[PDB]
């Protein structure tokens, strides 16, 4: 019964399938004799951090961290390791500069952002994306993790709401 | 590069696929005009979880814990909720033991589990599994969110190494 909202953004799960292959393809290109540490940024970045890793076939490592200030701190060492951080949606920006200029403070080897999805037209900080999935217009989109008060994250495409 | 462990223990993607829509289809079914909330137990449960609620059409929300004592806590409220936790593999029992009494001391309206793996043969506690993947003998798995000294997370199958 997964039905799509009536918002301007809508992103199929099989567009969205080709498009983190794509990502995962030029990841492990890019980081070829390398053993990346990919760092989910929880709740709304699990999906498509599962899909993902799946299309990197590498050696690599993974930690989960949530942040708003951090709800949850990271577990595994990521000084002098190569970074890649996953995230859901890049909307202000705000948080991910805090979660890089926190990452950068413990002095990793290198670091690169994969995103799903960015809305440009709301940055308010500029922050590097060097793994893009879509970049897309200002609405309020969900699924594929992303959740509409808290619910939704289970619908496996991208739909949005309308700014009314 | 993704290379299969020479262990007893082999799962395909495929059939991990399959399976776990079947699980959705029965949670789903199960769930009818209820809206479940499943808590993920991190790290190893991750992609189980991305792939099995994107099979459940129903509405419902989610959280996510560490345990091993608890490494995070729960953020959304679960006391009169109908919960479901989603495992990676049932080994001795004891986490989830554990779990679903630090759970139930919040007085849910029911709790399941959904579990990709269980290895009875190594149960010390007994512990219910309403949603099983696959029963497996004894053997150290990996692959599918499940870690290997922390790698091999990433690997889209389930595979095994030898005891020896
Ligand atoms: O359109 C949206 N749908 C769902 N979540 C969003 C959306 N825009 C921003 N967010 C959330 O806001 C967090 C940080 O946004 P930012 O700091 O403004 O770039 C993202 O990681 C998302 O979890
Ligand atoms: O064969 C395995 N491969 C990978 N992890 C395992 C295996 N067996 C047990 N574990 C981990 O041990 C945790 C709890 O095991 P238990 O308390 O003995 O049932 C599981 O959630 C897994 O993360």
């Amino acid at each position: 019964m997964f039905t799509p909202g009536n918002g301007p953004v809508q992103i199929s799960a099989e567009a969205i399938k080709k498009r983190v292959e794509e990502l995962g393809g030029e990841i492990a290109r890019d980081y070829q004799g390398k053993t990346p540490h990919l760092i989910c940024v929880l709740n709304g970045a699990f999906i498509f951090m599962a899909d993902l890793v799946r299309a990197i076939p590498l050696p690599l490592t993974m930690d989960f961290i949530a942040i708003s200030e951090l709800l949850k701190d990271l577990r595994l060492p990521i000084h002098g390791r190569d970074v890649i951080v996953v995230e859901d949606i890049v909307d202000t920006g705000l948080t991910l500069s805090y979660l890089l200029d926190y990452l950068e403070a413990r002095k990793p080897a290198s670091v690169r952002v994969a995103a799903l999805l960015s809305k440009p037209s709301r940055r308010q900080v500029e922050v590097p994306i060097h793994y893009l999935g879509f970049e897309i217009e200002d609405a309020y989109v969900y699924g594929y993790g992303l959740d509409r008060a808290q619910f939704d994250r289970n619908l496996p495409f991208i739909t949005s709401i309308r700014p009314e």
